[PDB]
């Protein structure tokens, strides 16, 4: 729960989220290379605002206890106060984006639906804690095992106040635009309902086994086209407002495609809840 910095032996970089990376370290207090492997998150950039974002992330993940959410291990203690690190569990399989591509051939529709059902359960639990993820994508999901997935990357996660159902992010966005809901794209309005939009994109990613040629970017870029003096985001928004949607992935079962269409409902209120999606996915298997 408190990891001494001197005992955290650096191995390699796992990911590069902006303002701070995630590294693979071994917790080696005996110094003999026999200790357990862990994932350590730290800020790289500096400008007290990101430090408050990092402390928020820690507090958020610390108060989360689900089989479908990446496990918090503790924090790091060293010759500080620069800069404190978030210690989490390491999932040797890595992100589901890479796993889907490495094992296309062995993952059938029931397995994809099992992952979908699990991501869903984890999203239900995030909603129940008033947490909005803002970064649901296959790249931010980890494989614990052949039949077990977990949600991760809580760097953009915000807690909803008790009086509100949405969060208006002042920023704006620095993630690929193909996962955002139309209301986040136009007014930066994030909520549980915008996480449901993104979930439909995660359903699309799973059922295209994260193939790069029919990926959310690749397919939206082809159906968007090339305008004269209109920015890419505005064109995507014109496309979504017109009711155009990503098209059903090759060999995708009809039921799953209809489910993605529900997740992509134009207005947030018409999008099903994660608790509504849950039994639907279980029924399909
Ligand atoms: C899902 C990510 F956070 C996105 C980029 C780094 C990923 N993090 C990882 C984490 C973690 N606790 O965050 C844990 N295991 N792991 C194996 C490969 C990558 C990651």
């Amino acid at each position: 729960t408190i990891f001494e910095e001197r005992h955290l032996k650096y191995i390699s970089q796992l990911g590069k989220g902006n303002f701070g990376s995630v590294e693979l370290c071994r917790y080696d207090p005996l110094g003999d290379n026999t200790g357990a492997l862990v994932a350590v998150k730290q800020l790289q950039h500096s400008g007290p605002d990101q430090q408050r974002d990092f402390q928020r992330e820690i507090q958020i993940l610390k108060a989360l206890h689900s089989d479908f959410i990446v496990k918090y291990r503790g924090v790091s203690y060293g010759p500080g106060r620069q800069s404190l690190r978030l210690v989490m569990e390491y999932l040797p399989s890595g992100c589901l984006r890479d796993f889907l591509q490495r094992h296309r051939a062995r993952l059938d529709a029931s397995r994809l639906l099992l992952y979908s059902s699990q991501i869903c359960k984890g999203m239900e639990y995030l909603g129940s804690r008033r947490c909005v993820h803002r970064d649901l994508a296959a790249r931010n999901i980890l494989v614990e095992s052949e039949a077990h997935v977990k949600i991760a990357d809580f760097g953009l996660a915000k807690l909803l106040p008790l009086d509100k159902d949405y969060y208006v992010v002042r920023e704006p966005g620095q993630s690929p635009i193909f996962w955002y809901a139309p209301e986040s794209l136009s007014d930066n309005i994030f909520s549980r309902q915008s996480d449901v939009w993104s979930f439909g994109v995660v359903l699309y990613e799973l059922f295209t086994y994260c193939d790069k040629s029919c990926s959310p970017s690749a397919e939206f870029l082809r159906m968007m086209g090339s305008e004269r003096d209109v920015p890419a985001l505005s064109r995507l928004l014109e496309l979504l407002e017109e009711g155009q949607r990503l098209p059903a992935p090759p060999a995708c079962p009809a039921e799953v495609h209809e489910l993605m269409k529900l997740c992509w409902a134009p207005s947030p209120q018409d999008r099903p809840s994660f608790s509504a999606l849950g039994p639907q996915l279980d029924m399909l298997w």
